[PDB]
């Protein structure tokens, strides 16, 4: 690692860890396309296990980028179309409010106010159908954006139906395997538990709890090496040999809607680069959206990013395609989003 990268990373993260009381953290900087790794602290405080390049962290909502790319791949394969009605892949959804709601609306949180969380009471397949049938939109489709797990979560579930594979099998075979993310999991196998960090919430060790559409919305666990590979794949999709996956990655970084200075892709969110650091910057935030008709194909001069959290973890990924630059920050404490973005910007701005 060039001393320059070493210095900006350490000078930025050391203080972050101190100020936020983060138990353990891993960071990857992709510079001129090559990855440089950094780790600090503990994966498990009680057992004194250090964070290493093999430690698994819960990605939380950064998992939505995988769902958006898997969806992009199904589109490229001709299995689904974002313009299709939700009812085409779920005929049992007969309630009238669903008329006009398309897979694009689900994927981009513009269905009309689907809730941030699926209630804990919802578990079985019949429970889920009931939940969506009973939901009453606050708004017409494609008029307001409300970030929601029950929205992109349903998109992920429907998107894999034509394939005949479960969401986990589809993700493994169409995304993880092709990209060689061999230590990325929806369900952590027993063989890999020795590497699964504990998350910390109010000092207590915790792992994410099972929930409906958890795989689709916030259930991926990964290492800093595999996430660095994920960032490189998204920085240069053309190097990817699998044709539909290469295309899927590109579809996920297309700009479908605009709210303020930000653009909504599939999972990924983007802003034009150069970005005002404070512009990159609440339990529920409903914002009107302007449709980008037709969507803008992935713009190289973009700050592409996604924040993620679970009760015990906090993650952040951001990259700038035009500069072959990127960063992944994984931590086992859910600390403020502004602090993650401030650190990422400080590091990437210094190397750009």
């Amino acid at each position: 690692a060039p001393q320059q990268i070493n210095d900006i990373v350490h000078r930025t993260i050391t203080p972050l860890i101190e100020q936020q009381k983060i138990p353990g953290m891993a960071v990857a900087v992709i510079y001129q396309g090559k990855p440089y790794y950094f780790t600090w602290g503990y994966a498990d405080i009680a057992k004194k296990q250090p964070v290493t390049q093999q430690t698994l962290f819960e990605l939380g909502s950064v998992s939505k980028t995988f769902t958006g790319v898997l969806g992009g791949d199904a589109i490229a394969r001709g299995e689904i179309k974002l313009s299709d009605p939700t009812t085409k892949y779920w005929p049992e959804l007969t309630a009238k409010q669903w008329n006009g709601i398309t897979l694009l609306h689900l994927a981009t949180y513009t269905a009309g106010g689907l809730p941030l969380q699926v209630p804990d009471e919802v578990k079985s397949s019949s429970d889920l159908l009931r939940f969506y049938q009973n939901w009453q939109p606050a708004w017409a489709p494609g008029t307001q954006r409300l970030y929601a797990n029950s929205s992109i979560g349903l998109f992920g579930a429907l998107a894999v139906k034509p394939s005949g594979l479960s969401f986990e099998q589809a993700m493994q075979t169409r995304v993880f395997q092709p990209l060689k993310l061999n230590h990325t999991w929806i369900n952590v196998p027993p063989a890999e538990e020795k590497n699964y960090a504990w998350g910390y919430r109010e000092g207590k060790a915790v792992h994410v709890s099972p929930g409906a559409l958890d795989a689709e919305a916030y259930g991926v666990k990964s290492t800093i090496e595999d996430m660095a590979r994920w960032v490189q794949s998204n920085l240069k999709p053309l190097d990817i040999n699998e044709k539909t996956l290469q295309q899927g990655i590109q579809l996920a970084q297309s700009r479908y809607w605009q709210t303020g200075d930000m653009y909504q892709g599939l999972g990924w969110e983007m802003l034009d680069w150069p970005v005002n650091p404070d512009s990159i910057i609440i339990a529920l935030a409903a914002r009107p959206v302007k449709a980008i008709t037709p969507p803008t194909p992935a713009v190289r001069a973009s700050w592409v990013h996604k924040t993620g959290a679970t009760g015990g973890f906090g993650s952040y990924v951001a990259f700038i395609p035009e500069k072959e630059l990127g960063i992944v920050m994984l931590a086992n404490k859910n600390y403020p989003n502004p602090a993650r973005v401030d650190a990422a910007w400080q590091i990437l701005n210094a190397l750009q």
